[PDB]
């Protein structure tokens, strides 16, 4: 009985079921809405774990890859033209070539970039694709460990075997309770219990929280809290202009990282405050969302009315989010014809 | 309850819910998904009943609109130069102007065109609004009967008060169980169980049916058999090139007529024939159908595979329709990454 509802009037246009889990930095459930361990495919909200992946691969450290880099390969970025030309730096880096890519271009996730890539009749390639970051890093790894780069895209590389690997890791599941399909990229691409989402983005910003403390850490902690700074410190490279991952984590300035899946999956994963401590923790949380039919606007209005109700920012650091909360029904003549409601109970 | 489910290597990714209702040309229940009689805004899919408000106005007979007139009085078309050029047309037979217009410009409902307006640079106008037939009909009633043009589209206007009272006729319905809100193109919109939606449109194929057979009827089942007509012969001023509801239409050929509502409704009259019979009716037949959650891609795959279930339209009939059937599934190097699935049983009466 949990959704977010569209109406015209007051009469309901439609209805979307929503799934959420929030959970503390070892995994534990908090809060849940509508079923929180639903079989999910993360898609992009996979990345930080295959960035993961390729940051410990070993030699990949000697390319000198930046946290801006870092930033791109955890990206569903807009293909806007510093994000191309990003890709190609990292390119350069690994000594490549962008025939060396297996990913391909697509119509860019900005409407901004899109209409003017239609304007011109632009054809993207590999180097436009949302995903390219991620593959620079995966040919980096291939190159580093002396495998060979053709196919490493593919599921008996062993650059997709460190993936699914270090995937179920982070998730604490056995490898066969993580199951595997291919994404728009050509990519492997994992799905698993939506709380486990949640999980692995708790366990991002608990290794924040160790790196900033000056704890001592493992090398995969150690990594984890190079991938949140990266992503925190570059929002823009992790998505781009106008983009609600860019704008959320400019808005909180560090205090959590979030990151978009295609067909509205969404995780966060939140430093330790006063927030996380008033839900009940005494770390860092993760919280993870589905929209059971795949809409985006209604994914971004669930996330920021969750933070709100988790208590997690202030009124002016959230209000930075208004138009994504409460989405404009403005028909052809400037009336508003109705509205976003969230006829939906959190439960602990 | 009953889903169309998409799916990524066979691992579930989105679900959507699935309404719909199968009725006769009385509005009895015979097949039917989800909750039938769902309170649903109907939308583009009620211009039928509008038109026939306007055709319904005295003195609208006057004006000389013709068959392709009254189908974009009926339309949600793609903003293609000819649906511009007839609303022009129209505007001309009763002697208004753009200025008289009170819906919007908005993107066009086809991507194509939508290309070439971004190309162009295109700012859409009122006369660019995929109701704009619709539109210039309630001018034209508005003044057929010397009620004024300024405010035509307002409640309290008394063509709106034609439109209200029609559509609760249609069906079947005390004013007070039509509810209203206000449109894209900013005029009074109605919403009533999806059933009475299949009611309209079973009511349209019916008076089809029987002004062909040479049967009496009244001026009002002579217009819903007008209107019947004019949306079959002419399924590109409904839609345009490439849409589902022209495509759908040509498909078939005068057996039926279809047309979309805006966050994924969608309503079928269908002519009574060998299918109809076999699905255990006498008469004509109607179908609506809901997409709880908008989706419409899902929709039309919706609506298709709905066709099949029925055995309406001959299995080549449908084919042309298989790229909305089952929507392709393909990343961006070429690879079919999944598929769609209709995990559900339509519930006979
Ligand atoms: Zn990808
Ligand atoms: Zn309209």
């Amino acid at each position: 009985e949990d959704f977010v509802v569209t109406d015209r009037g007051g009469i309901v246009e439609n209805s979307h079921r929503v799934h959420a889990a929030v959970v503390d930095a070892k995994g534990r459930l908090l809060y849940a809405l509508g079923n929180p361990t639903r079989m999910t495919l993360a898609r992009s909200a996979a990345k930080p774990a295959q960035a993961l992946a390729i940051l410990e691969t070993e030699g990949v450290a000697g390319y000198g890859f930046d946290d801006a880099d870092i930033a791109l390969m955890c990206a569903a970025h807009s293909s806007e033209d510093r994000h191309i030309a990003r890709t190609r730096a990292m390119l350069s880096k690994i000594k490549a070539e962008e025939a060396d890519l297996r990913c391909g271009g697509h119509p860019s996730l900005s409407e901004m970039v899109n209409r003017s890539w239609i304007k011109q009749d632009f054809i993207p390639t590999a180097v436009c694709s949302n995903c390219s970051g991620k593959h620079v890093g995966m040919l980096a790894g291939a190159r580093a460990i002396g495998a060979g780069t053709d196919g490493y895209h593919l599921p008996d590389h062993p650059m997709q075997g460190r993936v699914k690997r270090t995937v179920a890791e982070l998730c604490d599941l056995d490898a066969g309770d993580v199951e595997w399909g291919t994404d728009g990229c050509n990519l492997p691409t994992p799905a698993f219990p939506l709380d486990r989402l949640g999980r692995i983005y708790a366990k991002l910003a608990s290794a924040a929280d160790g790196s900033d403390a000056g704890e001592g850490q493992s090398t995969r902690c150690a990594a984890l809290a190079h991938i949140f700074r990266a992503m925190a410190r570059h929002p823009e490279m992790v998505a781009g202009e106008g983009r609600y991952c860019t704008m959320l984590m400019r808005a909180f300035d560090g205090a959590l990282v979030g990151k978009l899946g295609a067909d509205a999956s969404y995780a966060i994963g939140v430093r330790a405050s006063d927030a996380t401590r008033q839900l009940g923790t005494d770390g860092a949380l993760g919280i993870s969302v589905k929209i059971e039919d795949g809409n985006l606007e209604m994914l971004y209005a669930v996330v920021t009315e969750l933070l709100e109700r988790l208590g997690i920012g202030s009124p002016d650091v959230r209000s930075q989010l208004a138009s994504f909360h409460h989405p404009q029904r403005v028909n052809t003549m400037g009336v508003t014809t109705g509205g976003v409601s969230f006829p939906f109970k959190l439960r602990g």
